[PDB]
RNA sequence: AUAACUCAAUUUGUAAAAAAGUUUUAGAGCUAGAAAUAGCAAGUUAAAAUAAGGCUAGUCCGUUAUCAACUUGAAAAAGUG
DNA sequence: CAATCTCATTTTTTACAAATTGAGTTAT
DNA sequence: AAATGAGATTG
């Protein structure tokens, strides 16, 4: 009747348990339902929940948005044949009627097989002539003569079919032609205003160096190379660089305290180099306007490779240059093999699985694993010299459709598009009329900002209507609302003010939002002098002379600035002491100056009437970023400001919103003060009220005025939630848990409830590496190249985050000495529990920290401080972990720092815990008291990991996860009888775990030792603990303890594997070639994948019992079964809607309908022997078995696998391994029933006994995934290898028992399945 | 424990785009020889599909979340030891 | 039939909002 | 980025 509940929640498992008063486990009788021979059995009311993790909506949303893409590329298509629909009748009929059945077999063709003109003479012909599109491609923008209008057809819908990138704005005019001028024109403008020392032309190649096929580094390297007396970070290098599209720093040239670094592409440089020209003077503008000027030419070398004055298609040209190029060297590679290497020729050539030449073209071969395969053979023979160079370019034989091709610009294939319609439209009149349509084609986009084009039915979509109408490309901007489209697409994720729900939160860089930030700083800042008694707070005028004189002059306000620039200056106080602020103030007026540059209007941001226009406008920049729209919605204020200043907001941009509402900060009023929020902040005389006092003051109107504006399911709630969708899904299993608990108990609610929640990319590592080496102009990664896989080990991944250097002590590190040097935490773990790359450091000797019970010393601070903030700005080391390698500097953790640490290892603060807590709290305590206040019946604790982890160590309750599931569910046990014995022994301490509403050293050692009541001696305490106050009892060392090992001792735990319909992706989704077979999925109705190929291994949804009959032979004899039928995700619903029609199509006939029994993923089933089985699939089983170990062997393996005390029992007890494999053995002949993996097994441990205990017991561990639930897997026995042993027939489950399970699994019905 | 602000890191959710990959077909293979089979010539490109499909027919929707059994329900979830 | 081997779509860009963690300032 | 449900091939 009295028990309390223990839960520990996972991603992938919910453990329960059931205590009474002295921490005992019931035991109860539950029935057992169904047609079996059973009807109860008994239970122990511990067990725990496994399932598969839940997932979260990113693949399915990348599958839905690639879907949109892929139906909207084939409406340009039908557009663009639209247009050519009536003149292609005329030239020919069937056309686009051959394009469109161009897959089909000739058997399934209704027309001719050859797509283009329809016969072999005429199809051969244009292959001969163009061997690739883009032959076609530039022919028809180069030549002027009149082209089949087919041909016409194919170039441009190539090119609309794949457009290119849309990532620069405005358009491109290829010029190739003039970069020889252009660099000698920097070279002449540098010159001019370096008159002292000028650079020589000197018949430097710049067109070659700087267009050839490298990286924009090489191409700088080689650049300045072939200048004398110059250097690459020099200010000439460093513009170079800008004009090759790098972004390069040009501070350290000029002498500039300030970063100064430009990047042409960013949308910011203008007002950059604004900054920098305001800086350095304006005599320097036009040499950027050179540097610009010759990146124009060259921005695009990457791609064309071609001279623009030989034709209007580059890009084409480029791709027929590949193509020639593949042609010669093909040739000549062929030529060579045939003299040098004869015997070899066929490999290349022909055999497709090689990665030869025939590989990469007709096999599955990569263009880096072909060069990887035909390396060797090159540099081996003689007459190559070549080849190699267009190999390690990456240009040797290479294709025209590429992995690479992703930098081609759209701007590009418009401008090959716009010339083929130029030319043509002279013999083609409708060509002419619809040059603007097919153009529009490809240069439509659906902006961001609207969405889906949906009408009603999507439920993503949110964009508006101007008018009801068919929404394309030409007729967007009259029908789609682009403006209502853009407001909602921010305003249905934007916050309301939680104090005002009804009013719509202010952007965060508002005029007035900064007013109210500067102002709530600025009134709890207080100041006292020599002659005063007191501190004193700043008074109205006090604020405004602030305001006026600093925060609207200087960016930001330091403490300095303040003594010396308003109380000297102003108040003439030599001295002054400030309070309220450190340094300089966390506000700031950043918008005000944003808006000063721009407008040069000092006096219009001051005028109080401007208020509303100034705050509409930075509602603009914020709501929108589309520059067209920002400037149709500044157009009202077009005759407030000249052209340039309108020019100049239009690319001012903001985003960000802010927490608060206009009418909190500003529109509301007290009714005794007729004061806003703000004029509170303003002047509040002598009391300076903060934004929470004004808030929460009886004495004004604000509280109730909000208090009186304020105004669901489980499901939504938990959905709602911030956190992983994993964690989730346990929070929402752990609910229902203890819903059924309680219905188990009587429907009495427990005493406590006490509950515990547990805690890869390569290539975002080697991003990480390559940025900040980059940034950091270092060459660690060209003398030490690394692969994104070698940097999950931790000590490389560190050496390469600091430089190759020691984090300590200002020296080079060995990457050859690694296992010589340590790994060190920042904080020491004694304190935070951290173990990721921010609290950790690689130094040659952790003894070069300093003293080990605090952050790094003050010496080394001092040492290493610089080479920090070096990290630091290359991103290699965040902030957090720069302040805490600092932090000796400021005293270091203080002796209240640390008592912090200590409480935070035991009491949760992480708040999605909470947010479970909070759940379970009002769940149970849903009464009030005669005062109205809760009624709290049921106390919900929660405990860090720490405690019963400890625990377990303390007293030796080990535990080894592999073993089995149970660990689950006893940590959960655990977790109760802990928690409810510390609520019992320190009842203060329930402010700090249980959920509702000088001395730090003796804080730091009370939590220390809070968990040492349980012993008998620490390193004395009575046999019985009791509670001092009420003296009632809380732990009995006589009893207790043994009453844990009784728990944990139980054979029976009832570990169920939740079952569930699966669901996702039909299959896997690669396209098999054609094959002779029925398990070949089609890809469309008519596509018979015999002909066609298709898709295989279908994903079972569920699957079905069918007992009925199937025709057999030549006569179509009824013959009675009864069999499993998976039912994939994509017949589902077909079976649902009518499953007697689908399963007679299937062959069955005569089905019993009554019969027919829906058995999802994991389903359970028991055999002889209690033998169990879980269904995996409709043709394949899992393991359903535990096997519950003595807990004597438990701790056994746990101790060998790892004081003398301990090390003596795992000698005197050794006898214990051949118990141990004694007891896999008997489990895995009566369920696992994989013969010839237990005798290897068997084997491989009887020639291994002659190793250490410890070795012998670690790899023991490892057999446990022989008889472990679920899926089979692989595992080593040292060096021998065991292959798993999967079952992959059902037809035994037909004749066992299922079992259904509960929740809890204390519920069953079971069926015998002995029916026909 | 809460609230606003500062700096930073992380996580979740959404939209618009790009390049490949795959699959069938089209790129008249050629000499020999009855036949397999040999010898050589070739290869780089394109079309089309890219969850089957759905009705609400939109340039929309189709892979997340949620699911023991029985009784009740569209469903959520409730009732049953 | 088992045993045994084999295989699994990938990558890139832009724009945006909300939590949450954790070092700070001020407050209820 | 596994791992785990199948496919084909072998014994
Ligand atoms: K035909
Ligand atoms: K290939
Ligand atoms: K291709
Ligand atoms: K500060
Ligand atoms: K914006
Ligand atoms: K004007
Ligand atoms: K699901
Ligand atoms: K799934
Ligand atoms: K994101
Ligand atoms: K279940
Ligand atoms: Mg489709
Ligand atoms: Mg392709």
């Amino acid at each position: 009747k009295k028990y309390s509940i223990g839960l520990a929640i996972g991603t992938n498992s919910v453990g329960w348990a059931v205590i009474t008063d002295e921490y005992k486990v019931p035991s109860k009788k539950f029935k057992v339902l169904g047609n079996t021979d059973r009807h109860s059995i008994k239970k122990n009311l511990i067990g725990a929940l496994l399932f598969d993790s839940g997932e979260t909506a990113e693949a399915t949303r990348l599958k839905r948005t690639a879907r949109r893409r892929y139906t909207r590329r084939k409406n340009r298509i039908c557009y663009l044949q639209e247009i050519f629909s009536n003149e292609m009748a005329k030239v020919d009929d069937s056309f686009f009627h051959r394009l469109e059945e161009s897959f089909l077999v000739e058997e399934d063709k209704k027309h001719e097989r050859h797509p283009i003109f329809g016969n072999i003479v005429d199809e051969v012909a244009y292959h001969e002539k163009y061997p690739t599109i883009y032959h076609l491609r530039k022919k028809l923008v180069d030549s002027t003569d009149k082209a089949d209008l087919r041909l016409i057809y194919l170039a441009l819908a190539h090119m609309i079919k794949f457009r290119g990138h849309f990532l620069i704005e405005g358009d491109l005019n290829p010029d190739n032609s003039d970069v020889d001028k252009l660099f000698i024109q920097l070279v002449q403008t540098y010159n001019q205003l370096f008159e002292e020392n000028p650079i020589n032309a000197s018949g430097v190649d710049a067109k070659a160096i700087l267009s050839a096929r490298l990286s924009k580094s090489r191409r700088l390297e080689n650049l300045i190379a072939q200048l004398p007396g110059e250097k690459k970070n020099g200010l000439f290098g460093n513009l170079i660089a800008l004009s090759l599209g790098l972004t390069p720093n040009f501070k350290s040239n000029f002498d500039l305290a300030e970063d100064a670094k430009l990047q042409l592409s960013k949308d910011t440089y203008d007002d950059d180099l604004d900054n920098l020209l305001a800086q350095i003077g304006d005599q320097y503008a036009d040499l950027f306007l050179a540097a610009k000027n010759l990146s124009d030419a060259i921005l695009l070398s990457d791609i064309l490779r071609v001279n623009t004055e030989i034709t209007k298609a580059p890009l084409s040209a480029s791709m027929i240059k590949r193509y020639d190029e593949h042609h010669q060297d093909l040739t000549l590679l062929k030529a060579l093999v045939r003299q040098q290497l004869p015997e070899k020729y066929k490999e290349i050539f022909f055999d497709q699985s090689k990665n030869g030449y025939a590989g990469y073209i007709d096999g599955g071969a990569s263009q880096e694993e072909f060069y990887k395969f035909i390396k060797p053979i090159l540099e081996k023979m003689d007459g190559t010299e070549e080849l190699l160079v267009k190999l390690n370019r990456e240009d040797l034989l290479r294709k025209q459709r590429t992995f690479d091709n992703g930098s081609i610009p759209h701007q590009i294939h418009l401008g090959e598009l716009h010339a083929i319609l130029r030319r043509q439209e002279d013999f083609y009149p409708f060509l002419k009329d619809n040059r603007e349509k097919i153009e529009k084609i490809l240069t439509f986009r659906i902006p961001y900002y609207v969405g889906p084009l949906a009408r009603g039915n999507s439920r993503f979509a949110w964009m508006t209507r101007k008018s009801e109408e068919t929404i394309t490309p030409w007729n967007f901007e009259e029908v789609v609302d682009k403006g209502a489209s853009a407001q909602s697409f921010i305003e249905r994720m934007t916050n309301f003010d939680k104090n005002l729900p009804n009013e719509k939160v202010l952007p965060k860089h508002s005029l007035l939002y900064e007013y109210f930030t500067v102002y709530n700083e600025l009134t709890k800042v207080k100041y006292v002098t020599e002659g005063m008694r007191k501190p004193a707070f700043l008074s109205g005028e006090q604020k405004k002379a602030i305001v006026d004189l600093l925060f609207k002059t200087n960016r930001k306000v330091t403490v300095k600035q303040l003594k010396e620039d308003y109380f000297k200056k102003i108040e003439c106080f030599d001295s002054v002491e400030i309070s309220g602020v450190e340094d300089r103030f966390n506000a700031s007026l950043g918008t005000y100056h944003d808006l000063l540059k721009i407008i040069k209007d000092k006096d219009f941001l001051d005028n109080e009437e401007n208020e509303d226009i100034l705050e509409d406008i930075v509602l603009t920049l914020t709501l929108f970023e589309d520059r067209e729209m920002i400037e149709e919605r500044l157009k009202t204020y077009a005759h407030l400001f000249d052209d340039k200043v309108m020019k100049q907001l239009k690319r001012r941009r903001y985003t960000g919103w802010g927490r608060l509402s206009r009418k909190l900060i500003n529109g509301i009023r007290d009714k005794q003060s007729g004061k806003t929020i703000l004029d509170f902040l303003k002047s509040d005389g002598f009391a300076n009220r903060n934004f929470m006092q004004l808030i929460h003051d009886d004495s004004l109107t604000f509280k109730e005025d909000i208090q009186k504006a304020q105004v669901d399911s489980l499901h939504e709630h938990i959905a709602n939630l911030a956190g992983s969708p994993a964690i989730k899904k346990g929070i929402l299993q752990t609910v229902k848990v203890v819903d059924e608990l309680v219905k188990v108990m009587g429907r009495h609610k427990p005493e406590n409830i006490v509950i515990e929640m547990a805690r890869k990319n390569s290539r975002e590592r080697m991003k990480r590496i390559e940025e900040g080496i980059k940034e950091l102009g270092s060459q660690i990664l060209k003398e030490h190249p690394v692969e994104n896989t070698q940097l999950q080990n931790e000590k490389l991944y560190l050496y390469y985050l600091q430089n190759g250097r020691d984090m300590y002590v200002d020296q080079e590190l060995d990457i050859n000495r690694l296992s010589d040097y340590d790994v060190d935490a920042i904080v020491p773990q004694s304190f935070l529990k951290d173990d990721s790359i921010d609290n950790k450091v690689l130094t040659r000797s952790d003894k070069n920290r300093g003293k080990s019970d605090n952050v790094p010393s003050e010496e080394v601070v001092k040492k290493m401080k610089n080479y920090w903030r070096q990290l630091l700005n290359a991103k290699l080391i965040t902030q957090r972990k720069f302040d805490n390698l600092t932090k000796a500097e400021r005293g270091g953790l203080s002796e209240l720092d640390k008592a912090g640490f200590i409480k935070r290892q035991l009491v949760e603060t992480r708040q999605i815990t909470k947010h479970v807590a909070q759940i379970l709290d009002s769940r149970m305590n849903t009464k009030y008291d005669e005062n109205d206040k809760l009624i709290r019946e049921v106390k919900v604790i929660t405990l860090k990991s720490k405690l019963v982890s400890d625990f377990r160590k303390d007293f030796q309750f080990y535990k080894v996860r592999e073993i089995n599931n149970y660990h689950h569910a006893h940590d959960a046990y655990l977790n109760a009888v802990v928690g409810t014995a510390l609520i019992k022994k320190y009842p203060k301490l329930e402010s700090e775990f249980v959920y509702g509403d000088g001395k730090a050293t003796a804080k730091y050692f009370f939590y220390s030792n809070i968990m040492n009541f349980f012993k008998t001696e620490i390193t004395k305490r009575p046999l019985i603990e009791t509670n001092g106050e009420t003296g009632e009892i809380v732990w009995d060392k006589g009893r207790d303890f043994a009453t844990v090992r009784k728990v944990l001792s139980m054979p029976q735990v009832n570990i169920v594997k939740k079952t569930e319909v699966q669901t996702g992706g039909f299959s896997k989704e690669s396209i098999l070639p054609k094959r002779n077979s029925d398990k070949l999925i089609a890809r469309k109705k008519d596509w018979d994948p015999k002909k066609y190929g298709g898709f295989e291994s279908p994903t079972v949804a569920y699957s079905v019992l069918v007992v009925a009959k199937v025709e057999k032979g030549k006569s179509k004899k009824l013959k009675s079964v009864k069999e499993l039928l998976g039912i994939t995700i994509m017949e589902r619903s077909s079976f649902e809607k009518n499953p007697i029609d689908f399963l007679e199509a299937k062959g069955y006939k005569e089905v019993k309908k009554d019969l027919i029994i829906k058995l999802p993923k994991y389903s359970l089933f028991e055999l002889e022997n209690g033998r169990k089985r879980m269904l995996a699939s409709a043709g394949e089983l899992q393991k359903g078995n535990e096997l519950a170990l003595p807990s004597k062997y438990v701790n056994f393996l746990y101790l060998a696998s790892h004081n003398e005390q301990k090390q003596l029992f795992v000698e005197q007890h050794k006898h214990y391994l051949d118990e141990i494999i004694e007891q896999i053995s008997e489990f895995s002949k009566r369920v696992i029933l994989a013969d010839a993996n237990l005798d290897k097994v068997l084997s491989a441990y009887n020639k291994h006994r002659d190793k250490p205990i410890r070795e012998q017991a670690e790899n023991i561990i490892h057999l446990f995934t022989l008889t472990n639930l679920g899926a089979p897997a692989a595992f080593k026995y040292f060096d021998t290898t065991i292959d798993r042993k999967q079952y992959r027939s059902t037809k035994e489950v037909l004749d066992a028992t299922l079992i259904h399970q509960s929740i809890t699994g204390l519920y069953e019905t079971r069926i015998d399945l002995s029916q026909l």
